[PDB]
């Protein structure tokens, strides 16, 4: 039928998590290839796009490609029996109308099944070739200036010159995090390479839940044009999880 | 191998219907999650998506994923064939041939070898989104036809307002979103971003609201330099036009 | 598993040949209705979409998707063995880790490609419409691109009308051609159709490698739109497609 198993729970649930407060339902397409799903949020104003190759698998099997519409919520409350080092291994049918979580603790254990529901895959492709401006740091630093900012205003500005500056303005005050490119430890090094200068401003709302994708990677990659939507990467183990956020006008 | 089969043929008839004198022929992809189409026209002014859940069938199987070539006058001209209730099932073989139509009679069309070239152009957000009877939408149009044939469509804040103006004289036709509470179903919906002015030939237009005999409601997504997007929705499934506007 | 035959291996030999040197990987998704790739340059202005229907095969088989990661020189290599005459049929099993390539003649070599493991991240970066949409001579485009490109490295091309221009350090250059129609031989014919007229840019050592696509087939399409990149379209049951970001 079809039959994958992370070697670790955690790692699905922290999947889930990133983009769980994001979104509501999501569709998984499961391929030969792996696994790919995208959700849309409430105002259209950003979209997760969801990409997990076979390798980040202990083991995959997937004969007949097979969709699988999700309630997030349930399934993160099926992700939270848990046990984080535990293999968890979802199992589907040909035509399934539900997916079953198995759990093994290398001790003994438990089998969840979720009840699938039918939704419209209506997919986008919204990416683009070049972006004006790519730039990726540590996923960390990145979380701490938008959480710092997000303080100051609900509005927080990106601007890229060769110069990377954040800069949050609201009704209490206002604040500028400056940041420059270097090589350093590969891990800490911020890279930038900008065709044309960037200036955009984001929801600090939907940042805050952009940023809850460090969970999953060192690093994060921006990529940012002008009249576009900006692409917010972070890369899995043979794979990736992207934000997709429409600037404000 | 691959075998589908609608309740009634008259649906099939109707999507065929829908999206015929609009495009020229069509390539359909049958997956697991069952069919999708799409078709540009002539001017490559407009573009036809279709997708049709599984659950729009009495059943559905389809074994390994197929393309059907289709000249859409040749399938609907088998399609004319249908007592509209009788059980249309569509039927194609491992690299098929040709598709078998099954009623309760039965067809066979011989399929077409055609280039695949796929089109994403739909948009995460646009300006601005509106709903309302398709019935609505198809009378607007066609009355506004007669006056041009070039219609302008323009939304404000809780305005939406359809103008067309042309030799003859001018037309205009202003609506506004309200919630009717007795039925839902007539209320008229907006949400708007930025707002859009917007002009788009009659021709097309005309074509467009044929999709009404679809779907109760239209959707209309409105982005400012893009192409417009038009869609009936189905049972577990859609009918959607793209259409660019004019400079 | 998969299998799929071409007549000669000269074919798949000029396909690869075409963006070979174009772009860095690339990777191959077989399926039912045959085989697309794609690959992205390293500056990301240049995209390249290959399409391959199953009748450009003498024989074609592919039971379920597979997908072949491929490092471009290595693949280009293992074609060097082509006689250009060969029936070429590639191999793959259920999960590929090397995909088998199988040279025949008419009087047999084997080889194994090691397969990498490529992000597939997909475009679909084509429009609906493009302002102009013009069509040329493959043979007569090389030959524009090929002697403006001694001028500068930026040629301009500007849409009745066509013209190419180049203006460099040295010097410059300009070749004006007007669609005609040609009843004698119509694939000598130069086609266009104008919505708006079209302005653009681009890096001539790119429009280079984009004319080396000119081994398959007689004629170029060319669509230009006015921020959008432009699409050049070398046909095959299919086509091979060079998207070229314009410059600012």
């Amino acid at each position: 039928p079809l039959e994958a198993k992370f070697e670790e729970a955690s790692l699905f649930k922290r999947i889930i998590d990133g983009f769980k407060d994001c979104v509501q339902l999501v569709n998984f397409q499961c391929k030969e290839d792996g696994i790919i799903a995208q959700a849309v949020d409430d105002s259209r104003v950003l979209l997760v796009s969801l990409e997990i190759g076979v390798e980040a698998f202990q083991e995959y099997r997937c004969d007949h490609p097979v969709t699988l519409g999700m309630d997030l919520t349930s399934l993160s409350k099926i992700l939270r029996c848990g046990n984080n080092t535990d293999t968890l291994t979802l199992i589907a049918d040909n035509t399934p109308d539900s997916i079953i979580l198995l759990f093994e603790d290398t001790k003994k254990i438990a089998e969840y099944s979720l009840k699938l529901m039918d939704i419209d895959a209506d997919f986008l492709k919204i990416e683009e070739l070049q972006y004006d401006s790519t730039l990726s740091l540590p996923s960390s630093e990145f979380s701490k200036i938008v959480r710092d900012l997000s303080q100051l205003s609900d509005s927080i500005n990106i601007m890229i010159t060769e110069t990377i500056k954040f800069v949050a303005d609201g009704d209490i005050g206002s604040g500028s995090v400056i940041i420059k490119p270097f090589v350093d430890h590969p891990e800490t090094s911020i890279k930038l390479e900008m065709d044309q200068p960037v200036d955009l401003t984001f929801g600090a709302k939907y940042l805050l839940d952009i940023i809850k994708g460090s969970s999953l990677s060192d690093r994060v990659g921006i990529r940012l044009s002008s009249e576009a939507p900006a692409l917010f990467q972070f890369d899995l183990k043979s794979g990736f999880l992207q934000f997709f956020l429409a600037p404000k006008f």
